């Protein structure tokens, strides 16, 4: 309730999720994303070119944002499972060998990368890393955190490398950081996490709603997610999650992402044109299941340069709050608007918007 972002339907409702590493936002780009939303998560990595750390640049910049918008809500990226090497925090957990995750064999258990994974089932490592969160948001002038990498921790295949006791262990783990992540920033501030994600093999709605505020859908049409089916099951989760009091974000893709190698070389024109292009579809999917308090992300990627600070007509048109539930005749969903009407056909992927 009232420590939720500012929602409103006037337009459609936008939220950041990005980083800008060499350096804080200029004036002019922090009062585009102030002027534009009310909701934005600050990468790993924000300002850490001037600024050092991860803590003090995101620190930085909620400070410069919420002093252009007030109401901003400024979250604080905190990775759940991995050790990422830009965060002062990173030098506090490379003291503390006897927490580190080890699979069957003795090795550490580390990702591609170079990054250890956390034994969440350790009660020190859990009360240390909340204690990471609580120092940025209730010390700090963030509002939230943003718990990073859930189905990367649940993932089945961790059974192979943990074993079984220990994969339940840290499963459980999971749950306790969460409560405990409650505990220590208190009631007004907001827990988004990653995430709802919808595959053929392993889905995954909002849980631990007991303390969780907010899902991202970050895979929305694309990845492992982009069947007719997943996409389904994406949109009536969001429906379903919101209906029911939480906060949700939508990340759409831009016709690409930065993962696509031969799509990140394309001249900056042409990722743009793509991007114009590539815009209704995802646009129409969330239209169709929006609710209160529902959010929507669209970009090629997490740094600033991949299209964060790109804006659309669509973004400025006047939509109105919905004047009627979502639709669905098969894979086609409709949904009115007191500004606009949506189509969408999930299985030939075409999508109308009647802007009026």
């Amino acid at each position: 309730e009232s420590h939720y972002p500012e929602f409103s339907w006037d337009t459609v409702p936008i939220a950041f999720h990005f980083g800008k590493s060499q350096g804080l936002l200029t004036k002019e780009e922090a009062e585009f994303v102030a002027t534009r939303s009310n909701f934005i998560c600050l990468e790993k990595g924000h300002a850490t070119r001037t600024h050092g750390t991860t803590e003090a640049g995101i620190e930085a910049e909620a400070r410069q944002l919420k002093n252009l918008n007030p109401k901003m809500k400024v979250i604080f990226y905190w990775n759940t499972f991995l050790d990422y090497s830009m965060f002062a925090a990173h030098k506090e957990y490379a003291k503390h060998p006897q927490w580190w995750l080890r699979t069957t064999t003795g090795e550490l258990d580390r990702k591609k990368g170079q990054l250890m994974r956390y034994d969440l089932s350790n009660a020190e490592f859990r009360n240390w890393w909340t204690n990471v969160a609580a120092k940025a948001v209730v010390d700090g002038t963030c509002d939230g955190v943003f718990m990073d990498a859930f189905p990367q921790i649940a993932s089945q295949a961790n059974r192979k490398l943990w074993g079984d006791e220990k994969f339940e262990a840290i499963q459980q783990g999971l749950q306790d950081i969460i409560q405990e992540t409650r505990q220590k920033i208190g009631d007004d501030k907001l827990i988004v996490y990653n995430g709802i994600r919808s595959t053929p093999d392993w889905s995954a709605g909002f849980d631990f709603a007991e303390y969780t505020d907010a899902a991202m859908i970050e895979h929305f049409g694309h990845f492992q997610s982009a069947s007719k089916e997943t996409m389904l099951r994406d949109i009536l989760e969001m429906q379903r999650a919101a209906k029911a009091g939480k906060i949700v974000v939508l990340k759409g893709w831009a016709g690409f992402t930065f993962i696509d190698d031969q799509a990140m070389r394309k001249p900056l024109t042409q990722k743009r044109r793509v991007a114009k292009d590539s815009l209704k579809f995802p646009l129409a999917c969330f239209l169709a299941g929006a609710q209160e308090n529902c959010y929507f992300i669209y970009n090629w990627g997490y740094r600033m340069e991949n299209g964060c600070l790109e804006w659309y007509p669509e973004f400025d048109k006047p939509l109105g709050k919905p004047v009627g539930e979502m639709v669905r005749d098969g894979w086609k969903l409709s949904r009115e608007y007191k500004h606009a009407s949506v189509r969408v056909d999930l299985e030939s992927k075409e999508a109308e918007i009647r802007w009026r």
